[PDB]
């Protein structure tokens, strides 16, 4: 049972990294299960999604919540749409290996990735 928490964008950093205001504090977040080999495109895509959002949500998974560099490991939602999956579906990123038990949406993203590859979209072109 994963819970979505409200957050506020502070600065877009790149395809799978953004800075947010979470629980009265700024924190860098690394989008779970998404690897970025189109770097500028992914960055642009994510940047557009969060900056144009009227609601940003942070959803931690069931495993470790922060990586070695202190970045929050989570699923980020823009207006209810998961950025992690959108990137993958748009073929602007691949599904990463599960990390410390954070695999709740792994299957979901794998299908997005399969369809993207089936459409030979961007990184799959």
């Amino acid at each position: 049972k994963l819970h979505k928490e409200p957050a506020t964008l502070i600065k877009a950093i790149d395809g799978n990294t953004v800075k947010l205001m979470y629980k009265g504090q700024p924190m860098v977040f690394r989008l779970l299960l998404v690897d970025i080999p189109y770097g500028p495109e992914a960055a642009a895509f994510t940047k557009k999604m969060v900056e144009n959002a009227k609601k940003i949500e942070v959803q931690f998974d069931k495993g470790q919540r922060t990586d070695k560099y202190g970045r929050g490991l989570a699923y980020i939602y823009a207006d209810g749409k998961m950025v992690n999956e959108a990137l993958v579906r748009q073929g602007l990123a691949k599904v990463a290996y599960v990390y410390k038990g954070n695999n709740t949406h792994e299957q979901h993203l794998r299908k997005a990735e399969a369809q993207a590859k089936k459409e030979k979209l961007n990184i799959w072109s």
